[PDB]
DNA sequence: CGGGCATGCC
DNA sequence: GGGCATGCCCG
């Protein structure tokens, strides 16, 4: 019906995104290309996402993930798990099947099916950094590849990180493209090496 | 539990034969002889002869169902995957869990089996055309080998039984099958992995 | 159909 | 990491 804003807007609290530093073995399970602003994973592996903020938003904030197709022919189709993949039983406890996006590690993760929008999205309250650290890291899996016939088809997703107030109220969002996929290493390789011809 | 797949030409000398269709990459549907295998695209015809001595009887019928080729998997019934059962092909008559189809039949009758859940596919014996010795069906197989969350790269075979109005036994023969995206291709390469 | 290549997997 | 299996696009 409508597409959702990819729109950087770092807002009151400056908020941004890091991802750590990785290289490009063959495999490698996760690596984000600085380049082309991509994170390219394996499906079900850890993939960290650092969020960083210049004053600390209220207790109550929450930080959102949500999927949606890069290419304006498919926007505005829901980004799910392919047949497959839906159905084939790796619950990690909370997580509805049919979502790709998952968040690793917290009691405190939401799922969302939007009743008007039918997009999926994981939530979590936004929490300050640890003693010693200058960021918060979320750990996120994608649960299915880009390829996966019947889901995303080889169709490229972003992935949008916003950061809300308790009401759903709009505080900041980012972006970043992902490719899932069997071989991040020598997709982020070639897609750069691509860049260059 | 399985069911079987011994070759029988029984009483009416029963046996198939195949489109002889070479080895171009993408050619839609090639046997390999060497082999027993059919290599043949998704959705694509393919032409089975059905070869006989003498006339079966009134009644008879053919019937087509897939069994996995490797002991491991043998138990398990051969579907399509997730995808294809859910996607836009349907032709109306096949259930659309069902991996192979009969096309050009509108006699066509499909069974999942009360005791086992396997599929298979059932279709009239007739007699050969004028000018004809064979009786050719036309099958269609409606997933990948290689598909994910279906046969996932495990081969499959095809058993063709000839059947009585009562689903006795008159006849059997099978032949492997990979359905893929270049036959032609896949074909060339297993007859040349034979080789030292 | 199919050369050329994308993308799974070990 | 290499490679090889095996699928897809658009002429
Ligand atoms: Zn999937
Ligand atoms: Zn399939």
């Amino acid at each position: 019906s409508s597409v959702p804003s990819q729109k950087t807007y770092q807002g009151s609290y400056g908020f941004r995104l890091g991802f750590l530093h990785s290289g490009t073995a063959k495999s490698v399970t996760c690596t984000y290309s600085p380049a082309l602003n991509k994170m390219f994973c394996q499906l079900a592996k850890t993939c960290p996402v650092q969020l960083w903020v210049d004053s600390t938003p209220p207790p109550g904030t929450r930080v959102r993930a949500m999927a949606i197709y890069k290419q304006s022919q498919r926007m505005t189709e829901v980004v799910r798990r392919c047949p497959h993949h839906e159905r084939c039983s790796d619950s990690d406890g909370l997580a509805p099947p049919q979502h790709l996006i998952r968040v690793e590690g917290n009691l405190r993760v939401e799922y969302l099916d939007d009743r008007n929008t039918f997009r999926h999205s994981v939530v979590v309250p936004y929490e300050p950094p640890e003693v010693g650290s200058d960021c918060t890291t979320i750990h996120y899996n994608y649960m299915c590849n880009s390829s996966c016939m019947g889901g995303m088809n080889r169709s490229p997703i972003l992935t949008i990180i916003t950061l809300e107030d308790s009401s759903g109220n709009l505080l900041g969002r980012n972006s970043f493209e992902v490719r899932v996929c069997a071989c991040p290493g020598r997709d982020r390789r070639t897609e750069e090496e691509n860049l260059r011809k």
